[PDB]
């Protein structure tokens, strides 16, 4: 079960660099939205919304998968 | 144990939840790109903190199961 | 010790995390009063710093894991 494990660890650990990307962009997006909230613009913010909690779970789906090794 | 094997099945349907909510979340994005009007996002809202709700709860399932493991 | 204090990190973080998201959820709450401009700004950037919170406590988690391992 050790290559499991840590084979998980680092898929893990490369979807949450995956996630720290796209919240990068969700706070580039953010300040857009402040300089003018446009409707538009609240449109492609949505869309990375979606895009972060995709990429939240696919994370999360991967951390269960360590944790049913790990037990 | 016996909680450790039924908290992994618990995350297990924590986590179907949240496909089918990010299915359905996936579902009114493109439905906003059709209609770019109010409204319609506050109906995207609404799925979406509902999708991080199912998130934090997943979440929360998961840190209990690991402070079992421990 | 490690085990012991990542837990207590992650504890920490989804206890941040669990209280961004009742400020969330009383945004929503306000929204569903008058759906406005400046009102739907206000839910998008508590919705941010829940994702924020999400993936920082997901890092601790991961932390956590290894510890474990």
């Amino acid at each position: 079960t050790k290559y499991k494990i840590k084979e998980t660890l680092k898929r893990l650990e490369d979807s949450l660099r995956e996630l720290r990307r796209i919240l990068e962009e969700l706070k580039e997006m953010l300040e857009r939205l402040e300089k003018n909230p446009d409707k538009d613009v609240i449109v492609e913010v949505l869309k990375v919304i979606v895009k972060a909690i995709e990429a939240s779970v696919e994370n999360q789906r991967i951390s269960a998968e360590n944790q049913k090794a790990l037990a």
